[PDB]
């Protein structure tokens, strides 16, 4: 039935050797599911984590990963709306307190008692993982789990960021980083949501990917000397919305400056040490809003998966073995990635 | 009955001598009210107009003023909803194209063809002024035009800001510089809107004043030094809303750090150099929004006036002669202005 | 160059003979466009005007029409944002006071002094008509004025209704009578807005049509009899939004019962007798809203036109001569109107 | 410690004899708290329940009551954020599934698996009761429990109904039934929320109560022949909001007809067999919304109690013995009640 030993990728100090090795299988707590993870998307977040790019410390030794699509093989005595066999999703937000003002308003990700997969809780870069039963993602039977894996962070994230840009069907959204993990999903969520899509990315056939997945206007940051100008021109006065999913502080500076007056620039990506600076005068006069968006809630999860089920968004994924995570991380830190890598935990 | 000559305050160069001289009485176009301004507010926005600072062309020869309280004394053929004897207010936004995206959404401020009182259009620093009938404030019968005049820029601006903060009755709002100028007004609207009010200011008896006008908690920048810590403590986790009257980089920056999760920190004035630098991490992790808020539209205005009608918002004013005006510009170009000054267009 | 005499369609009594006779060309006031209407829509609202049904005074002698597509051929002095040669649209709401609570909130429809095309103001059933410049639609260059004309009442009404339904991309919307008239248009906007579309209609091949225009599920009133049950089943718990084109008491009433919890059921047309009876229990227990939705404001309009610009909303039209008009009123006063009729003001 | 026997009021068939007798103390389930209830507000809902006024059946034999303010003396092994001694509130919504689309959106009351205090779950008309630990109301230590008891249904209910009327500080709200249990709280919530308050009730010193608790304009339905007229007059065109907490189908008819254009009428009260009927034309033309509101959620609970803690709302209560519930019910069915009766479970 349930083994005692499994394989994971784990590091013991920040930015230290990523070890592919045999580790213990974790036991569920009363609130938690034990999931046999079949695939895990790899999120740029997981790299920031390994590098120690963020002001919060990770749990060491840490098993990373937070886009885990697997099966429920065990559960706590306190878990309720779950059967053995159900498919489950391990997300960034392993678990919230579900008892504070924030969790009550559906801003579960902002709970100060938040427990995070691939940071403070052993994640989905292993064959077996634990996750809060209340927060976990109900994945419909029959879902190709390799394909859905990225909806679990990149998908819910950009979906919720779009809602928070307060667009309307027919308005322009500019996706900053349109070819990355988060970017190529945002592009589709946004087409599905009725927006006109402009994409800023750059690199080999990054454009091609963008066209193939429904985007309308592409601006290549490798070639366009005046990004702002192009956006302003392409959208006749600026993006009603901007979704910053680059890992560029620069790209973020620009997003403050090509967003439409009365528009909204959303911050999603979180580059090392990054500040968003904008001129006060300019932001006031133009009544521009700059909004931080942090993953999503359960309702965001249910909605975001519904888009995948209907077939309207689909990550451009390559499936490689878990034991190849050091390679994905090298590829990712060079922005070579066209969409998403998901790891098979069998290899 | 309607004069031909009038007294007013006008210049011929950027930073030219300010001529309290006689000038022609303007004739209203078919779309305008002609207004006999009895009192006008004076703020620093008028200073920057004079100085020729801000980017785009002033209209020389210019009569300044954008806070005009008067009586409709004449009107064009096209005018509707206005009677001779109605009390009218001349705001920053005098008129707009009424035929663009921005205008239609009640964001006329952001019109490409915006006509600006005391800038592109001769303003309230004169006995008789013209104004697009459609934007002009409908001051209610039985409003003291001296006491109401400053409300036409500061009051409405501050009311719009509080809406831009997007709070509900019972949420804490934090107002920087809360006892000086825009602050006092802010505090009073906030209170009248059901918000719990935290004030930050410093100096001779400002705490007393702040209490006397509805302020709940006062944080003293002279005697406290972990502002963030004390705002957090007092509001049990941060301020749902912030209005940033004081515009030091540091005061704004701190807002991003004492603002509650999912809260909104609002940028207000027209400061000609200030930057807002938010840590991307912290802004994303706490789901914070930084909303630039400009001048109110016609609905903002009617609403801001209704609270003042109800006796709920008062400004201490100091009434001196229009003839005295240059003296007051001159005191503003240093900083010898103690308080909120209203000009009497008869003296 | 601009004629003095013109042809138009005018009456002298409530339900009088409809004179296709020559009439003076109206002169625009300083606030108006003079428009050479090339095509006008014809709906039943024009029928009730003629008939003298609705409560308050028609303006005899009257030229009907409220769906006018033309070119700006002249303008008053006050007009802004308009050029000769611009294509313009004459809607139900022609002009308003622009100086009341209602006007300022973009709810001009509800103005006490609302000037209504083909009612209080001679409308689009004529070669040349005048219209308040501020409300007139800005039809984009490169729009076929025949195909666009009906969108000026039905299209916008139907677009506003869907907003009044307050749905998000991926929510089910249920549209009654979905293949006839307002329905087809509704369906197409809904689809273009990201909504999943359920249609209810009945009769000869309406299901086919409905599919051909984006409809997802079709519920056939001929062949099904637990409508509520089938709407519930198909939408897995009810329709987040309902647009009630068909106005039988029963069709509306049912809406309150197939609408999802927290959902919104929208009332649209101008039916001169219909009642909406909701069970208070059921409306309270399912937190249902019943929102009356009227004609779109200037922003509703610019948005509704932009979808049609993009090729996403088409109406089958049938173009017959303005001279032919009374025949069509006459067919409307019974119900011999097969489809959506547009008048050519040259023939 | 915890007795095995206690006293309750219980009936065995609908509208049957209300028995004051010795009953078993209930055992908590894993999810639940066992509360020693000290006081229970009595809600008109509890009467509708005993009479069988509503289309859903009660649990028989039923212990009524759903505004229970007491102490936590025991709890399930699965309960988490609770200590023995905490004060707890039993509300209408004993418990939701907390796992469906609705519960996720914070519309917990609309869960189809909803378990209801004083209908499907033994309520607070007894010394000891069970209640879901996740839904239960955290009452701050030191709260006078007799006074807070009504916040638990009447308070959260009207608070949430006001939010759902979408008013702004300065708009008029008309409370229909301003002197009843729900009414006198709505009046205060609304003053606290910055609205102008108009009240419709009637009966001995019902006005007096209204004045004493902060209401501005009272219209007595015992004396005013034209209620609509008076409201229209009193608020200069109608209530931006209406909160129907009468138990009159009539009063509800009127509320559809004195609500401001663009305003919102909220249905809260649920008289036997009641329909809300409104003219379609009138509701469309005026873009009026009619919205059902069903108690509140946890966040509504936390907010609503915060208003009581700050001292801004206070039920006008008489405290009598539980054993006197047949008398309260007789008084209530004659609309003699000026505010609220709370039952002491010691007598
Ligand atoms: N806030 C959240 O809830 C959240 C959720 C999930 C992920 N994230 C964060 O979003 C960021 C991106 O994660 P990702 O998984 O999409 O990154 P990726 O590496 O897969 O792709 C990023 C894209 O950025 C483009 N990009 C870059 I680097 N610089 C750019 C520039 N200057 N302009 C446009 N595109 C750029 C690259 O080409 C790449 O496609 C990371 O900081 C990650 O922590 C935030
Ligand atoms: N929907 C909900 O979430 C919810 C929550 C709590 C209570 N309720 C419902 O609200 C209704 C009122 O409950 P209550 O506890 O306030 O009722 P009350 O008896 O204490 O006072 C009701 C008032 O109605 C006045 N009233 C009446 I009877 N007819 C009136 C009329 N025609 N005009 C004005 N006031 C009227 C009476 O004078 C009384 O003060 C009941 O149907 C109850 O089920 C609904
Ligand atoms: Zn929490
Ligand atoms: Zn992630
Ligand atoms: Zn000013
Ligand atoms: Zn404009
Ligand atoms: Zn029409
Ligand atoms: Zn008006
Ligand atoms: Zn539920
Ligand atoms: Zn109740």
């Amino acid at each position: 039935s349930i083994p005692e030993t499994q394989k994971g990728v784990i590091f013991y100090e920040s930015h230290g050797k990523l070890e592919y090795k045999d580790i213990p299988v974790p036991k569920p707590k009363a609130n938690e599911l034990l999931i046999n993870v079949k695939y895990s998307g790899v999120c740029h977040t997981d790299l920031h984590a390994w590098h120690g790019d963020w002001p919060l410390p990770v749990k060491l030794p840490l098993v990373g990963g937070h886009e885990g699509a697997g099966v429920v093989v065990g559960m706590g005595e306190n878990v309720k709306g779950w059967k053995i066999g159900d498919y489950a999703g391990i997300k960034w937000l392993n678990g919230s307190c579900m008892a504070c003002e924030y969790c009550e308003l559906g801003n579960e990700s902002n709970c100060p008692h938040a427990d995070l997969s691939g940071y403070t809780h052993d994640g989905s870069f292993q064959q077996y993982a634990t996750a809060d039963a209340v927060q976990a993602a109900h994945i419909p039977q029959g879902t190709d789990l390799a394909q859905v894996a990225p909806i679990l962070c990149a998908g819910i994230t950009v979906y919720k960021a779009l809602k928070s840009a307060n667009l309307m069907a027919g308005h322009w959204v500019a996706i900053s980083g349109a070819a990355g993990g988060l970017g190529s999903l945002a592009v589709q969520y946004a087409k599905a949501m009725g927006y006109r899509v402009l994409g800023i990315d750059g690199g080999e056939g990054k454009e091609e990917l963008f066209r193939s997945i429904g985007g309308e206007v592409f601006i290549d940051f490798t070639k366009e000397k005046d990004i702002v100008g192009a956006v302003l021109k392409a959208t006749d006065g600026g993006a009603h919305g901007v979704i910053n999913v680059s890992v560029s502080e620069a790209a973020i500076e620009a997003s403050t400056r090509y967003v439409r007056a009365n528009g909204t620039t959303v911050l999603v990506g979180m580059p090392a040490g990054a500040k968003c600076c904008s001129d006060v005068f300019n932001q006031v006069v133009k009544s521009i809003s700059i909004v931080g968006s942090y993953v999503g809630n359960r309702a965001d999860t249910r909605e975001a998966l519904d888009f995948f089920a209907r077939g309207l968004v689909k990550s451009p994924i390559k499936v490689v073995g878990l034991s190849t995570l050091p390679e994905i991380y090298e590829k990712m830190e060079k922005g070579q990635i066209v969409g998403r890598y998901v790891v098979d935990t069998s290899k």
